[PDB]
């Protein structure tokens, strides 16, 4: 099972988990996911959250939907060395959803030397 | 060239064009950018923004880093059909970016049967 | 957790569960990972799969690593309607990777109405 | 332009360009992209080659279709430093397009430190 590859946590003790947070407006869903919340992670060209990607599973059904993905490529790597180029990305995303279904909003993030890491919230 | 492929105008009159914006604050610099800002863009199972890509030339610097790259989805698609799950992602991208430099942004979108699509503005 | 979303079983009666077959050369491992070996999986503008990704965890480690990501990006649609630009993209990633450790390699792959869907095997 | 940061040319002298070379069976169109061919190119965690994308421009016809992604994701990044995982993926990217049409294929490629690069050839 991958699923022994994913950690997952408090986000309050551990920088790695994707913090989950929404605001329902109409029929639009505003999702922010970060990794990094209360403790801030390494943002570097050997250490960097590589992306976030947020998933949708309607509450009832069978089929999980992936919402969106979202890669930060940049870690500081120019011509000059390492973490020379003044130009970082940091691990925060943000996902405009256009549903009217409840259910449960996953977050899938990956580190570049920590692996795969997850966390979950209801969507009321 | 693959530029022959991209296509670009004015946001005001034409709704594929990727609207870029952005806030300085310290070292961060948020930026917006979205797919039918004044005409909406639909987003069926059918016709929809696949993704959105932001890109930095710092001034006088001779190679452009990928800041970040937002794909976008969900586009309605379930097991009962086209456009019948409900779940749809809008083509807004969001990139939260560290740097002091100064340069010009470029957005590269795409949509699912219309091609390339860019813009660019610059970054004081 | 995300797991309970992602499904896993034999190939050879679920036409979805990615197949990951490698051929080791050396330093080099060649490594195939395709959906729908068996009985081919649909692949129209309404049902198609997104993409695959292929994870290695070297025996004895703790943090998994994403070895590459294939996109599958082509699916039918044109300004014609669904189904209608005779160009699709077929759901096989061939990824080469440059190592001589040994460990267990997954797959993970996206169906864009049918959810998550998993497998792996042991890289000798 | 997003044209004036994407450099072209000579793969037998460039070995950041990225190299096109395909085979058609019947309905099904193999192509094989890769950067380094004359000169392999360095992966090292410092510098390396993210992606390949590919896209197809049917002869005749007004849009481009993006045809895949492959993301190359593995750079020897370690919990012990840069370069000391033993687990690179060398930037190959193998597509599997279905169809009947002819045109002109083009190949995208980002170095992290060294920007966009192209190059296209003739599908018949
Ligand atoms: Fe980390
Ligand atoms: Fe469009
Ligand atoms: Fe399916
Ligand atoms: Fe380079």
């Amino acid at each position: 099972m991958i699923s022994e590859t994913i950690r997952s946590g408090d986000w309050k003790g551990e920088k790695h988990v994707p913090v989950i947070e929404y605001e329902r407006e109409g029929e639009l869903v505003k999702v922010k996911v970060q990794v990094g919340k209360e403790i801030p992670h390494p943002n570097t060209t050997e250490h960097h959250i590589r992306y976030i990607e947020l998933y949708f599973l309607p509450e009832g059904e069978n089929f999980v939907y992936q919402v969106g993905r979202v890669e930060f490529t940049a870690h500081g790597e120019s011509v000059n060395g390492p973490n020379t180029s003044d130009v970082y990305t940091e691990p925060i995303a943000y996902f405009v959803l256009k549903t009217k279904k409840k259910g449960k909003l996953y977050a899938l993030s990956y580190c570049n030397i920590h692996g795969l890491w997850e966390n979950e919230v209801t969507l009321e």
